């Protein structure tokens, strides 16, 4: 199934979180170079494009059942959409750029990771339930336990973390 | 299933209804189409530098081919479908993962090195250490299995009550993550012991 969290555990710094595919396959999304997502099927078809962020979109993500799209964006925000094209919901709390973005299993809660060394858990009506604190540096990963109850992140201070949902700190994983 | 994008993350691969791999760019603009499976497209990798694509199909056989289309060579050898693929770190050596229980090693110029033999089921992934040395396959007889270039079994992690799906190993190469249908990943250290369960 899903690899976000293979990757987060055991990827570099460089990995790239600004294209997704969708959970049956059959679509890709892409940040684009013009401030939108843009979603493709596998012979070429355009479908949609996700119109609203101010500034570069750097993650994406589909929700588990295909039908939400999360970007993270140089803008600060993580916006929430549907695959129709619609914007739902901008979440606004961190403070730099937004790299990535996850859905948990239930596709209930939104992980983002920031450039401002935090990772902020979300719930899909846009409110702020959690900030994880204490990388020392930008995070560009995150990631869900395949049951939903641990949070993977990962920084360019060569770190992957493993929280909680009430932001205690699990582990320390060392030499990223 | 038969997706990729490239180290650099300005090109995605897909395998297409048609049995060819497109690339795209970031837009959604066709760069190339890779032509030449007579069957579905499974498992898509690039090489570590970018510059030579990797496909695996239910024709039994692995395609390589350069960024602008051109094949490169046909890896023969499997007796089933092929999974997935991998290069190893200096982009010299591939893996093939095949339903026909084996993993292949291949040189980049097509010849067969090594068959590693010893999955009962289904080989559904397949990773290579940082230092190349190191190959581990994920199966659906649950285990993961790692070997040497020579092709010889040096461990068997066990533990997975499910088809294990995927399987990579840490930066520094010490560590083994292995990912499941039974809903946990698990980290191994290479003497085959569980480190950790992660639900």
């Amino acid at each position: 199934r899903n690899g976000q969290l293979l990757q987060t555990l055991t990827g570099h710094s460089s990995s790239v979180w600004g294209v997704a595919f969708s959970p049956d396959g059959q679509t890709i999304a892409s940040a684009s170079d013009d401030k939108t997502v843009k979603l493709w099927n596998r012979n070429g078809q355009l479908l949609q494009t996700l119109t609203g962020h101010s500034s570069s979109v750097w993650g994406v993500a589909f929700s588990p059942d295909g039908q939400t799209i999360a970007s993270a964006s140089d803008d600060k925000t993580v916006k929430l959409w549907n695959r129709n094209g619609q914007l739902l919901q901008t979440l606004t709390g961190h403070s730099s750029s937004v790299w990535g973005v996850a859905f948990s299993p239930d596709g209930q809660t939104i992980a983002s990771a920031s450039d401002d060394k935090t990772v902020k858990l979300w719930n899909r009506n846009g409110q702020l339930l959690q900030t994880l604190t204490g990388h020392s540096s930008s995070v560009w990963g995150v990631a869900f336990s395949p049951d939903g109850q641990t949070i993977a992140s990962a920084s360019d201070d060569k770190t992957v973390k493993l929280w909680n949902r009430n932001g205690q700190l699990l582990q320390t994983l060392t030499g990223h």
